[PDB]
């Protein structure tokens, strides 16, 4: 188990065990963002699970970010339950704080409420004054959505805190952290994160899919053509052979979902560009009309071209398309 200061990426997610001295801690790490976590009579002590960032992007630059999670949640003391994180230039702590043990952060006086993910959070703005932070001993502010009442499992919405928070002129940074995470403040306590799940870019099902049939976009190349067979739609035929699109992205990841076929047996390769660049390969195995989807594309927000281009053709197959669906 961890008992010491230590960073680390584990099955995915990039971990931290952080503690100042007095007393003990023992974090034992899981499956997925899954950890267990133990304290005894600590000062401050902080376990977590969740993403480092390069701080270079927004969080609207990285998209939605959403968690769900679970956790038996066992403070004896001052102690948080929160998604927990760091923006820079500005230097920002923040917490969206689901439960907590004897005392319910910060105080102070609300600067709003937020009702997501069916509970209602209050929002509150602190100043920590020469403490530890991710840039050494520094001033910074801390934000923080806190719940009404305690819970220790469901979803939480965080990109709708941080438009709340930024709604509420409380600016962010580029993003450095976000992670679900276990505090302990003069406390001792016992935490089992049994589902820890952070998903960027995906949300629900139907908030509403964009189809556009090739044989409505731009042609290029030498030989693209439209076909009624096996499908209303076009086919790409040699090198170069593309068909191109100008797409408005409202967010900036998307799913990539292209009905196509090779014309024969042999398998066919279109590549996907987003902005002029490559992003990904859809490939079909055979004559038969198929769905072939590359998820998770980070693209980032705007107006850039998409373009489905043929590029290593060698005379045995054909591309023939349908439609490109952009989720
Ligand atoms: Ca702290
Ligand atoms: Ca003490
Ligand atoms: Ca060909
Ligand atoms: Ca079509």
């Amino acid at each position: 188990a961890i008992t010491s200061n230590e960073i680390g990426t584990h099955d995915g997610y990039d971990y931290e065990f952080w503690k100042d001295s007095g007393g003990s801690g023992s974090m034992t790490l899981n499956s997925g963002g899954t950890f267990s976590a133990q304290w005894s009579n600590v000062n401050n002590i902080l376990f977590r699970k969740g993403k480092k960032f390069d701080e270079t992007q927004t969080h609207q630059q990285i998209g939605n970010m959403s968690i769900n999670y679970g956790a038996t949640y066992n403070p004896n003391g001052n102690s948080y339950l929160a998604v927990y994180g760091w923006t820079v230039d500005p230097l920002v702590e923040f917490y969206i704080v689901d439960s907590w043990g004897t005392w319910r952060p910060p105080g102070g006086t609300p600067k709003g409420t937020i009702n997501v993910d069916g509970g209602t959070y209050q929002i509150y703005e602190t100043t920590r004054y020469n403490q530890p932070s991710i840039k050494g001993t520094a001033t910074f502010q801390q934000y923080w959505s806190v719940r009404t009442s305690k819970r220790t499992s469901g979803t939480i919405s965080v990109s709708e805190h941080f438009r709340a928070w930024e709604s509420l002129g409380m600016n962010m940074g580029n993003m450095y952290e976000v992670a679900l995470t276990v505090e302990g403040y003069q406390s001792s306590g016992s935490a089992n994160v049994y589902s820890n799940t952070l998903t960027i870019g995906g949300q629900s099902g139907g908030e509403q899919a964009t189809r556009v049939e090739a044989e409505s976009m731009t042609k290029g190349g030498p030989y693209t053509s439209n076909i009624t067979s096996p499908f209303n739609g076009v086919a790409l035929y040699a090198n170069g052979d593309n068909v191109s699109f100008n797409h408005s992205f409202t967010k900036a990841n998307s799913s990539f979902s292209l009905r196509g076929a090779s014309n024969n047996s042999n398998m066919a390769r279109v590549d996907l560009r987003i902005g002029g660049q490559n992003r990904g390969t859809f490939y079909f195995g055979d004559q038969y009309p198929a769905v072939y989807t590359i998820n998770n594309i980070n693209h980032g927000i705007g107006n850039q071209l998409v373009e489905l281009i043929v590029t290593a053709d060698d005379g045995t197959w054909d591309a023939y398309l349908d439609y490109l669906e952009i989720r």
